[PDB]
């Protein structure tokens, strides 16, 4: 129900295998790891979640930007890019998660359909 | 030395009295508020430090972006905006923080002067 | 081998029905109608050009950005948003034009990979 | 009355010394040359037309990205970015095209004040 899709603006790709973690905020007001994974080829992570799983809350992803660009010899400005919203809330949705990366800019959009 | 600036894509107008935080990281690895205010008329915050107290170390600037979309009657997506960087000293000494917003989208950019 | 993909960024969905021209430029400097079509409810338009007509040379893609938020009562800024690039022109590639669109604002996007 | 700004996304800097064409459509529906420059140290280029001759119309925006990349020996896709919009007298008079440039990617936000 949660997909993460990242795109590279510098070389026109996929951004192929970028970390990505995802949190969940607990009762308690902490953040709970609840997912993690890797960009596959096609830049994108699938399998992150079930449907009995991914309940009512507030989830934060993580994208690891920096080890990205680094691994690519460029010293990017960010230390990770973050995507916090508040899921679920009027019943189930699939999420999308696309992010377009440049080293000292990047941009995040969601896409939210109805199952 | 740092300055912010927030402009709206729906209306094609600075992003007016946005409220931004700033923090600085702790050796604890926790967030130490540091400086916030609301963005001016023309969608920029300026004077939130000094050469003096900005040193190197980790910054976040939290920019909530979900209060603000709320006044105009739109539904956003995201809690907020947050940016998270490493303050260097060598060399280059100006920072703007630049954040897009749209309801489901928002892009920032970083302009580093001199 | 030519797609093009759109985003409303306003609603977080697909653009749908968002009408899309190509232009191929002529040997005497002119646009030549090469393609058209409308986006699909997943926002994607496929089927624009085969392999054998996909020839080198510059491409112009106009997207009616204005008509898509005209009909949702909204008065955008610009009159559509065109994207002109040279194509194929050390062999063949997979094109993929993406559009984020809002009322004042659009990003475009290319992801280029080999086939 | 008319601004352009441009960033490049990959030095966190401004784009400096950007060709930018400005046209106007005329009645044949054909592009004609209105303004043109190269965009200062600050990435920004002012001063390209006055209030007077600055009247209702078509115009076109057309920064020469294709060039820039290429003094940086980056290669970029696009062959050059164009933002084309109607200017209205009612009733907000500044315009300002903002675009912010990667080799596969670009964006461009229009600010629109009074």
């Amino acid at each position: 129900m949660l997909m993460v899709k990242v795109l590279d603006a510098v070389r026109g790709s996929p951004a192929i295998n970028v970390a990505v973690h995802v949190f969940r905020k607990a009762a308690d007001d902490t953040w709970e790891p609840f997912a993690s994974g890797k960009t596959s080829e096609s830049g994108e992570l699938h399998g992150l979640t079930t449907e009995e799983e991914f309940v009512e809350g507030i989830y934060k992803v993580e994208i690891d930007t920096k080890s990205y660009w680094k691994a690519l010899g460029i010293s990017p400005f960010h230390e990770h890019a973050e995507v916090v919203f508040t899921a679920n809330d009027s019943g189930p949705r699939r999420y999308t998660i696309a992010a377009l990366l440049s080293p000292y800019s990047y941009s995040t959009t969601a896409v939210v359909t109805n199952p």
